[PDB]
């Protein structure tokens, strides 16, 4: 039997599908960077996409751990074009901040229901979101200091292309 | 400059999006097996989902190798339920055979345009499809011999749950 | 269900039986060389016979991979005598060319039916036939320069007797 | 000079050709098991076929050791269908017993001619036949206890599929 | 005896000589880069010249494999000078695209003659050409971003100078 | 600025192009030996050709070390038919002696202009030419003793085919 409420279950399932979209969005940023010839930035985005899938799968497994079931929904078509390298990363930061607020909404919902198990499960994503936002802000700071100079952009493209 | 025709480029991009859906479909079959309590079958489908992503990324990189560009499209909601283990794998076989026919269509299109580079690139997928169909047919044959016997279904579950 | 046409399955099954005969013929060339006291040439022919069996089993497994079935037919009696070492290799070359044309006929039949999976599977044998024909032409060219000189035939026998 | 009588050479050469047919018969049993979807039983039959070839080559080398020569004959078409797993292994047992009696017949002919070298050479095959018959009787005994229960057949298929 | 048509042997021998010129052209681009003081770009061109020689030798060995012989022709004087770093690489890309179409022409000729051995042999060069064209396009894209800035050109020189 | 005289740079550039032709000539002797079926002699010529390229590149790098520039010239069509094995190696000796005399002419020109750096650089080639002439003279002496005997020519072919 399911030991999460149907509201909490739906919120977790909604977030799972939101995490799938996050993965798709970053792949679409890879398609942009590859079109612009920045294979290192594209590689970073491909790695980021795979990292979002592991986020989706940890929502996946917690739902089944609490006796729930996952239902996959349609994934909306992501943007595919940005006005420059910085515009794509600014869009990524705005998306991660939106993801953080979506995690907060589940946390507050689970808290109102005294679903302590789900509140505590979500804390990993709270801490992880602090990292994901910080890593994009750091990239944005390096792009702002580069100020469009291709010598510095090349060094950061190769650097982000070294992602593990 | 793009050295594939727009027609061939669109055929390859369409197939990339079909591989994305294929991955999503197998993940949704995993959600079905996990809801039914068959963690080994669900594990098999998760491994299958990741294999489809490598198919999409192969199309991805070939498109850019020939000067094209990838555009990600919306992904349709896959089914989430099947009338049994055999029904799910029969749906899997029918989908893989459909995937093979779609690859065949790109091959014949590239062939009539004398796009030998794309014809030759597609050979890996032709050979790979032979094995994808054969492994589902083997599973279906084993499920047919099991004939609903739970002791034998349990053997098949943990066996497929060992997937590499 | 079988996903090769009955025409294509019959062509592959016919070739499987042809590969069995090719194996048998080379064993019968071994019986001739051993009767003549040339154990190195005989050893080469025994290794050649085993190589043909691996070709036959490759056809075997591809047929079942495509949902077909193998039927073994009677194997005709091969010749057991040749007019010297060079005559035997002339027969080997003539046989290998016949095998190559038989592979070609399956390839053209599969291509007419747009059976791309079988066309691509047969590529390995086209390439292998290039090597097998070349191996015998090289031996024949050496025998033509040898002109029957026993010192040269002995070293060639010892060398071919070293085949792994 | 040949130091076996022609009668004994013909007996040994006839048996060599019988071993070739035995190999072909077991390969044909593999085509049956593979058509029935029992890849472990099929694997067992493919290994049995290669072992029969080593028997043929043992007769081969002894014939030449005694100054005789081997003549390969036509290989009859083996049956390709059986009425079940038990029926195939029963046919295998009946064939191995027939092979044993054929070896016994050479032994008695050689001993009548006081060909002690051939009498002694055949001792290895007498002993080998004891094991070949016993290995099939053991398989038949397990199939009789299994009585068609797929739970037991699956494990026996995988077990025989491990034959080295 | 030659088992390729004389038309195909001439097409292959012509392409071998074209590969020889290709190495010479790249060596001549090296002389240009070395005169301009870019040892990394020159090093890249010297590696490219040796790669073209391995292409010529592949054609060489296949011609003899099929019973033909190679005839070397005069090598035309390549251009010595270019209007800049980008101008040289644009000429290289235009040449590689010309080499690809010449290979395409041999494939279509062999295919029309049903010379499946040569058709299948040429697939390696089709695939290699995709890599050769792409490698130069990437360099041209990086040179376009450099926009003449010596700070960025020094990065590309050192980077291309690390080619193995 | 260029610190070799224009006369010395041209003499060196001419010799560079001469070394390219020597490489091409030896490749063409390889085409002859391969057409005649002597893969060992052909192997020797292929190694010699690659050795001539390192000679050319040594001239290449010294020219730029002295501030000069390399200009590649047209390469003449080499001969492709010799009367026999010994005639080809006799032509190889004759060519190397011509190369040695061409090096002598540069050395005497450099010494007259008091270009001690070029005089000292050319000593490596003086000593190297002594070795290259000597190794062809040794092969010719063995071919003269063979006196056309194919058993002995085969031994020399195998021996020269072991060249590293
Ligand atoms: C080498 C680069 C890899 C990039 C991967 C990009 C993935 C994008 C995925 C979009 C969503 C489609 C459905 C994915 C299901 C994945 C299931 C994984 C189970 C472990
Ligand atoms: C030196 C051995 C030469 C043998 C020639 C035999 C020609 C007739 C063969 C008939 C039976 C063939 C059985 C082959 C079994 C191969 C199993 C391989 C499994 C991967
Ligand atoms: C590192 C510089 C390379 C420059 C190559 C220039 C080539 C010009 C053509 C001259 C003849 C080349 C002969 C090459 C023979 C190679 C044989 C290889 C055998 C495996
Ligand atoms: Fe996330
Ligand atoms: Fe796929
Ligand atoms: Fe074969
Ligand atoms: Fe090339
Ligand atoms: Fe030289």
């Amino acid at each position: 039997m399911m030991v999460i409420s149907e509201k909490v279950r739906k919120a977790l399932n909604d977030q799972l599908n939101r995490e799938i979209y996050s993965s798709y969005l970053y792949l679409s940023m890879a398609t942009y960077f590859d079109a612009e010839g920045f294979k290192g930035f594209a590689h970073w985005m491909k790695k980021q996409a795979q990292e979002e899938l592991t986020h989706a799968m940890k929502f996946y497994e917690y739902i089944y751990q609490r006796g729930g079931r996952v239902e996959l929904e349609a994934i909306e078509k992501p943007p595919s074009n940005w006005n420059g390298i910085k515009d794509a990363f600014e869009a990524a930061l705005k998306h991660e901040e939106f993801v953080t607020q979506s995690i907060y909404n589940i946390l507050e919902l689970a808290s109102e229901e005294k679903d302590h198990a789900t509140v505590s499960f979500l804390k990993w994503f709270v801490d992880e979101q602090v990292e994901e936002e910080d890593q994009v802000r750091e990239i944005l700071d390096l792009l702002e200091k580069a100020n469009g100079q291709m010598s510095v952009i090349f060094q950061l493209d190769r650097y982000l292309g070294q992602r593990e």
